[PDB]
């Protein structure tokens, strides 16, 4: 009943990053996702490459809200700010919006139907 | 013979570094310490605040080393390695200039 609300939508936030510089290697910001479905939660790592290399192909599939733009001051902590908080909105867009989810999609959270 | 002898060995770097922001809360860096001894490697890993935390103490010990300001604003990537360079700095200052580490500072290192 209300149980049933633990089954309906996927609810997904991305609720931190984090910048990492390990020995010599270049820099990398990941996005932390937090999928909650099904009364379970997961987490998923994702560097906003990778939501860009998604929204290419999904714009193949569906009418995809607009992307965070790459075109930003990447290296500034308030700027990553907004763009979690873009990416954020983009991914319970892509939910909101489309009832059957890509696979595309699912993969990307690590989420698998049947 | 050398029975009783034993070499007094310690070397520490700080080879990576990771900011954190989380939605309701401050943005924080924690840092990884190496620390050499023995013929052995560990890893410790401090958040900025906790090297002034220590600082503080150690200053009640020791003549301390110069150590990077005690609060940054904004962790860019050039303040993140700078900051990592001096703290390094700062914990190898300290093992060349005491020949007896103080035990705080040996806790924080987790020997």
């Amino acid at each position: 009943g209300t149980e049933n609300l633990y089954f309906q939508s996927m609810e997904v936030y991305i609720p931190s990053f984090r910048y990492e510089e390990s020995d010599l290697e270049r820099g990398y910001t990941v996005f932390k996702i937090e999928v909650l479905m099904n009364g379970r939660k997961h987490f998923v790592e994702k560097r906003y490459s990778e939501f860009h290399a998604l929204h290419k192909k999904l714009k193949k599939c569906i009418k995809t809200p607009e992307i965070p733009s790459k075109h930003v001051r990447n290296w500034v902590p308030k700027v990553l700010e907004q763009r979690r908080q873009g990416l954020e909105t983009y991914l319970q867009a892509v939910i909101l919006e489309n009832e059957e989810l890509p696979k595309l999609f699912l993969d990307f959270l690590n989420v698998r139907h049947l």
